[PDB]
């Protein structure tokens, strides 16, 4: 049940639904599984171009407005410009061709979804002939006056940024003639990495934090190592887990929440997806909280590093 205002005085529900699949997913299921977790009862949808279901995340909403479940109101709906898109000529019809794809009048969220712009073309991510990808420069305040203005639009209610480190939130909060500030960071956060002193930060400047992979990543081969840690199966997770009589990623949801996190949840599992929501039901101990601090160990899933040349690389 229960929102954050955000700094342009909208709501966000602070659980939140990850829509995002591998391309094996047959397509049909992003409908399927929303409509889940609609009837599960989430409120938070997050999706992005990059996702490749957007007609089908939002075809799961249109239903269930439709069937008379929840109304377009009760809906809070993300998408994400992709880095392909950074020029600011570029913002607006990238947001329209999402709203079409969608068949919405407008996102709740527009989010950058990362600050390491691409070439700008029709492909998602441009290669070169020896099949390393092109960067594009761009500087992030224009692409952030192009969302400013999507804002104005009424084609998003709130916008905001994912990806960013302190420097690039700063840069956009320092812009001259800023009209809005981001409503939140959409970050990776979990017990293996809490963004402790990025999320005070986020706090001192009244952005929320949002935490995706906040169950540990779908541990993708092409992007994760096998050889990480598998967040679940921590002992101090699992012993909380059977403490509470809950799931180890319950534990990990509940965690984000007591400590201000908005937090996203994916599942494909209608099980899964009903048992997510369950986050609402118990609380964690001061001491259980500090217990799940304790296993903070500056551990990104998405290894990211082949892209360390990137001016705007996060962690550098
Ligand atoms: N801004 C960004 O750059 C960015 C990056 C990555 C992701 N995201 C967003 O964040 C969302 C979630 O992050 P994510 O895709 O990395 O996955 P996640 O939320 O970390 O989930 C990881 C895996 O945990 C399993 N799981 C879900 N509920 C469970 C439960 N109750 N018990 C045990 N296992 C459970 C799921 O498998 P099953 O499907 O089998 O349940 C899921 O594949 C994405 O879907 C996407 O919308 C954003
Ligand atoms: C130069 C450059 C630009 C952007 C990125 N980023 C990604 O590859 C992403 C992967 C991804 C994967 C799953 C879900 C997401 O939400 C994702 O979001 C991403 N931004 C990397 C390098």
């Amino acid at each position: 049940h229960q929102c954050v205002k955000l700094n342009d005085g909208h709501f966000m529900p602070v659980l939140g639904f990850g829509t995002y699949a591998p391309p094996e997913v047959p397509r049909s299921k992003a409908l399927e599984v929303t409509k889940l977790a609609i009837e599960a009862g989430f409120r938070h949808i997050d999706s992005a171009h990059l996702y490749n279901n957007e007609e089908q995340v939002g075809l799961a909403i249109r239903s269930k407005i439709a069937d008379g479940s929840v109304k377009r109101e009760d809906i809070f709906y993300t998408s994400k410009l992709w880095s392909t898109f950074h020029r600011p000529e570029l913002v607006r019809p990238a947001l329209e061709n999402s709203l079409k794809k969608a068949q919405l009048d407008y996102v709740d969220l527009y989010l950058i979804h990362s600050p390491m712009s691409l070439k700008p073309g029709e492909e998602l991510s441009p290669t070169d002939e020896n099949g390393k990808v092109i960067f594009d420069i761009v500087d992030l305040c224009t692409t952030w006056e192009a969302m400013e203005k999507c804002k104005d639009a009424g084609l998003a209610k709130s916008i905001g940024v994912s990806n960013f480190n302190r420097r690039q939130l700063e840069m956009i909060l320092n812009k001259p003639g800023l009209k809005y500030k981001p409503v939140c960071n959409q970050v990776e956060c979990h017990p293996y990495f809490n963004r402790s002193k990025l999320l005070d930060f986020c706090k001192s400047k009244d952005i929320v934090l949002v935490a995706y992979s906040a169950l540990g990543s779908q541990r993708d081969k092409r992007w994760v190592d096998p050889n990480s840690p598998v967040l679940l199966e921590d002992p101090v997770l699992c012993a909380l887990a059977k403490k509470h009589k809950r799931t180890p990623a319950l534990i990990a949801l509940r965690y984000q929440l007591q400590r201000g996190v908005v937090v996203l949840a994916k599942s494909y599992n209608e099980q899964r997806i009903r048992q997510n929501v369950q986050v609402f039901e118990f609380q964690l101990t001061a001491e259980d909280m500090k217990a799940i601090d304790g296993l903070d160990r500056n551990l990104h899933y998405f290894n990211s590093d082949s892209f360390a040349s990137h001016p705007n690389y996060p962690y550098s």
